[PDB]
């Protein structure tokens, strides 16, 4: 019908009606926002897709970036989840659109997500990202756009313009852009548009924030457990061509526009099978093509803006998980399994140390581990873990997050922090990795609704509680609801006071400090001491 | 009475019959040990004491080292305790021997006391150092003696024969070798004599396990809130010359050279030694005093942290233990923003220029390290917070982690070793509430100076004390501190470097818990000398 019908400044869309508990939501997934970056135009900023004749069949999520497909655990749901559910294509560059189905007479604000993934994976299509919810429970528009990862967003060779770097962020301003221009034939208010995504998503984010030319095309921002600062969200230039000239070597490839030349005739999937083979450390905490600090995108290092920004009239939101390392350790960290207890030892411990913290000197890595270290029990394996657990969660995403939530709210923002601390019951990964890195999504996009997945009676009302917080963060810039007796429940987070609450079953509790005195070590003193060393 | 006349092999001593509330004790007080060391004599190791004839009145306390003495709250019973009791002299070389009142029939174990003070102070003639309750109630012999300080005991020009230095050191065991040779004449026994100290006295008790010839002199060893390995013991040769020189200069003494500059400062009186010893290095507080055991390589072969890690310490006994709150008298003397008379609440500004008051002579970085670390970073403007803050950073710098450093490493070469926090408040005490147990308030408990009938402690106090006296008794007579064959109380488990178990002191029963600040103390004295080192 009518409502599944819709003309934007491209040309015509058909969509398709999803169902919920709570009524059915129109969708719009797939619309073309750029030309295929495909032959020449690989490594190159993202060009506006043109006017086409005829009706997109927006009725189907369109093809997912290329990327590595992780087959650590094969055909478990913990890893599966989270790989790509369509063809691998770099005719990627599409977005997605969910609105009411009553499609809304008034202008409703917008979430825009931003996956996350630490730049090298991801995709809109991903079942925990699906709109509907959020959508049909509270009433806002909903978009979600695929933007270049792995090399393919990110390879850089600074200086040139055949390989400029950061045109996977350049893929997301063209999405926002996009939803400046047509949101409000799907009912959206373009002048409400908030931004949300975690991981590599969340430190995207941040750097819209810092971007001027991305500033104006949103509003407020959500960062979850992702921060631009974080030690593995960006490059330098100098570093930036060495990987890129080294990836060019791993496929065969004899100056810089003779180098991307060569680049461009090789086959995606051949750029996938040695862009983790770039760096000798293969690590999931620095993989090889990230941002770049060129001068561009960033015309500084994401600190320096940060340290220098006026704030003022941002309200955002900002969190992490329980723990955010443990999902990490799976990954490499020696003697860790999802299938058994992780037990590490000592030396398996002083080794993760160099895993995780990676590129730090030799007095800096003892410091983390004097720092630690339980010198009661020095050798118990369980706290070994649990320690390891800490000190890749709080030097990449806890600290990080930390730093720049309170340096924007000490120079004009208004910021509320959180932690999630709800294990899911769904949860497939072992008991002792606890809340995981990427384990609320499931829940502020209101799956626990989904009738055939198996969530709790209790857990559903969670969700719906987390999907009021955002929409009102979206709706007002306070996740707080306008009127409410005890009214201050979330109160702002705040240099002194770093009041944050605790989301999971129990009603609100504000805790002050994000591992305040871990974070101590990290942003303050560690830096110190790679200085003067 | 026939207990009170008693021969040495110096010649005759008369004593005297002391009171105790549970009966008598005879005490010989000031016996000559030493020659007087003086003019000529200053700066140089003690020659033992000529022989004399008739009856040396060994009846009251001889005089006290000259030394510097506190006007920091003139009156006050806090301070006033700890100052010299007897005329200053440099004649101050006298020992003191309790002993119980039927002199022992069998050969019983004798205590060595050596006082603390930070090398700069004290004297065996104050008042919480009477042995007489520890003697009537345990019936060991306690002997205790004065040592040189200051200048007069620690000057050193390394090289020199003139002023060798340690003679403060020298000075203790000439008294050692006195008690191997003369304790037999009251009933102690010469092969169980355990050393204890506290504060420079504990360092001092360190310092002759790592001297060999002082091993052939004791047994046991007890260290109260004090380690040969602490950052305030002791010095290096140039540094030590440095400072000499310096007090030279600030006395008037043209710097042979090394024998010009010492027969110079022989000349000044002797006060005048004393005015200036402490402006050769200004400071705000009491770390750090300039006179302090060198390391020469004859009593102190090796830095005691080299002499620690490769020692002869199988089969030793050793107690050892802390206060509760070791740091807060050291603020008092000096850390910016501090006093005894309101609640110390010091700023931001004043804590940190205090972590270089308190740790000092360590690089910038060094110090930032020590902020961020004992920082709540929670509350980092919370006065109250900053003040036991810095509280813990000397405390732990100075005192806590050296003693745990020392009780580890000799516990791993097979040194049977007790640990201890002393962690009551004495209901007496003058210092003010925030101070808590501050740095030497366990000594009045150990010598059980509660059971003194003019001082009102509380009853729960005596027991307490009678408690201690025990502990301390039982360690010297069998290297042991429980009870022998009763365990009908909780034990006294020995400390280890794996479990680190040690027990609690206070008005409730013994508490085993498990850490000297491990945590805090890893930082101390595992990371703090690779940050130092490595920059
Ligand atoms: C008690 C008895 O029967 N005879 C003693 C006699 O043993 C003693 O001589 C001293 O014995 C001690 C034993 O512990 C040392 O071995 C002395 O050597 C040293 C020392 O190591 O202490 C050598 C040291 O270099 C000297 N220091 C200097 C010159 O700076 C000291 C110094 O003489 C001090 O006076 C000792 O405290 O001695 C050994 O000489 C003598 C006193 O020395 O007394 C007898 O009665
Ligand atoms: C715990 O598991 C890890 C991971 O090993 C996997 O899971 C086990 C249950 C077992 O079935 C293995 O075959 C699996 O591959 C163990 O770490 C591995 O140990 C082997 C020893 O042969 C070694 O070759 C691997 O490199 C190790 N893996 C890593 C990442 O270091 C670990 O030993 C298991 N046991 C304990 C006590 O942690
Ligand atoms: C708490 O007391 C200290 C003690 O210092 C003073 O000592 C005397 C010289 C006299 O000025 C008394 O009133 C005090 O007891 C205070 O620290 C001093 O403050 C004064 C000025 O306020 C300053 O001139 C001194 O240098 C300070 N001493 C230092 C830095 O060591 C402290 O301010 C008191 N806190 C209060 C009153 O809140
Ligand atoms: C790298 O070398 C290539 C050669 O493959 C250079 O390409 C030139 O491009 C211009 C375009 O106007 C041609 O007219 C030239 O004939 C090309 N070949 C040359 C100059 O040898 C390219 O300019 C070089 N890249 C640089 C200098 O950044
Ligand atoms: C967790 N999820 C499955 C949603 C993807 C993801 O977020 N993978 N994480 C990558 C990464 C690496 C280093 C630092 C931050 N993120
Ligand atoms: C008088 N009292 C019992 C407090 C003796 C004492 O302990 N005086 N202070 C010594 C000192 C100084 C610096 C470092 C270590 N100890
Ligand atoms: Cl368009
Ligand atoms: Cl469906
Ligand atoms: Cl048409
Ligand atoms: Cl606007
Ligand atoms: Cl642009
Ligand atoms: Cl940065
Ligand atoms: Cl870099
Ligand atoms: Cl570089
Ligand atoms: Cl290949
Ligand atoms: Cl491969
Ligand atoms: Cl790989
Ligand atoms: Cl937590
Ligand atoms: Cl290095
Ligand atoms: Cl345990
Ligand atoms: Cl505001
Ligand atoms: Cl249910
Ligand atoms: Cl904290
Ligand atoms: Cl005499
Ligand atoms: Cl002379
Ligand atoms: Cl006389
Ligand atoms: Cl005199
Ligand atoms: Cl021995
Ligand atoms: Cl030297
Ligand atoms: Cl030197
Ligand atoms: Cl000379
Ligand atoms: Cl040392
Ligand atoms: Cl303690
Ligand atoms: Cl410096
Ligand atoms: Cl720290
Ligand atoms: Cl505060
Ligand atoms: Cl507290
Ligand atoms: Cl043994
Ligand atoms: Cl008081
Ligand atoms: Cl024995
Ligand atoms: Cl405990
Ligand atoms: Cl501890
Ligand atoms: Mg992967
Ligand atoms: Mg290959
Ligand atoms: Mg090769
Ligand atoms: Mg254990
Ligand atoms: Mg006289
Ligand atoms: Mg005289
Ligand atoms: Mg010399
Ligand atoms: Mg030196
Ligand atoms: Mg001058
Ligand atoms: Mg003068
Ligand atoms: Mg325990
Ligand atoms: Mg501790
Ligand atoms: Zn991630
Ligand atoms: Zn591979
Ligand atoms: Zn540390
Ligand atoms: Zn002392």
């Amino acid at each position: 019908d009518a409502e599944l019908l819709v003309t934007v400044r491209g040309g015509r869309l058909r969509g398709i009606r999803l169902k919920t508990p709570g009524g059915p939501v129109s969708a719009f997934l797939g619309i073309p926002f750029a030309e295929p970056p495909m032959g020449p135009r690989r490594f190159l900023p993202p060009e506006p897709k043109q006017p086409w004749s005829g009706v997109v069949d927006a009725t189907t999520f369109q093809s997912v970036c290329y990327q590595y497909v992780d087959t650590l655990y094969p055909g478990f749901e913990g890893t599966e989840m989270w790989n790509p559910n369509r063809e691998l294509s770099e005719d990627c560059l599409y977005l997605n659109v969910w609105t009411p189905y009553p499609r809304p007479t008034s202008p409703t604000p917008v979430l825009v997500w931003i996956y996350g993934g630490g730049f090298y994976s991801g995709a809109s299509s991903l079942d925990v990202y699906d709109g509907r919810f959020l959508v049909q429970a509270e009433r806002t528009v909903l978009v979600s756009m695929n933007y270049r990862v792995g090399a393919f967003g990110f390879l850089a060779l600074p200086g040139s313009r055949e390989a400029p770097g950061n045109v996977g962020l350049l893929d997301q301003r063209l999405a926002l852009q996009w939803v400046q221009e047509n949101v409000a034939a799907f009912g959206g208010d373009p002048t409400s548009v908030t931004l949300f995504g975690e991981s590599a998503g969340a430190a995207s984010v941040g750097m819209h924030l810092l971007s001027p030319p991305s500033r104006g095309l949103f509003h407020r921002a959500v960062l979850q457990s992702g921060a631009p600062n974080g030690p593995w969200a960006t490059v330098g230039m100098g570093e930036a061509r060495r990987r890129a000239t080294q990836l060019a070597h791993l496929v065969g490839c004899p100056n810089d526009t003779e180098l991307v030349a060569c680049l461009r005739t090789r086959p995606a999937q051949v750029l996938v099978n040695h862009e983790w083979h770039v760096l000798p450390q293969e690590s999931v905490f620095r993989f090889s093509f990230v941002p770049v600090v060129d001068g561009d995108f960033l015309s500084d290092t994401p600190e320096a803006l940060i340290n220098a920004g006026d704030f003022h009239g941002l309200q955002v939101l900002v969190g992490v998980v329980k723990d955010e390392g443990s999902y990490f350790l799976v990954y490499g960290a020696p003697g860790f399994s999802k299938d058994n207890e992780s037990l590490i030892s000592r030396a398996e411990f002083l080794a993760g140390v160099r895993v995780g913290v990676p590129q730090v000197s030799d007095l800096a890595a003892e410091a983390v581990v004097l720092h630690y270290t339980d010198w009661l029990h020095p050798e118990d394996p369980a706290r070994l873990r649990e320690a390891l657990s800490d000190v890749v969660g709080d030097h990449n995403v806890v600290c990080p997050v930390a730093q720049l939530a309170g340096r924007l709210a000490a120079q004009g923002a208004r910021v509320y922090a959180y932690v999630f601390e709800h294990r899911a019951s769904t949860l497939s990964w072992p008991l002792w990795m606890g809340v995981p890195h990427g384990y609320e999504i499931e829940f502020i996009f209101g799956i626990p609704l989904d009738p055939s997945r198996n969530y709790t009676a209790e857990e559903k009302i969670f969700a719906q509680r987390l999907m009021r917080y955002w929409a009102n963060f979206a709706r007002t810039g306070d996740p707080n609801e306008p009127r409410d007796p005890k009214a201050p429940q979330w109160p702002p987070y705040t240099a002194g006071a770093q009041q944050y609450v605790s989301l999971d079953l129990r009603p609100l509790e504000v805790r002050r400090g994000l591992r305040a005195q871990a974070c101590a070590f990290w942003n303050r003193f560690l830096p110190k001491l790679l200085s003067a060393t």
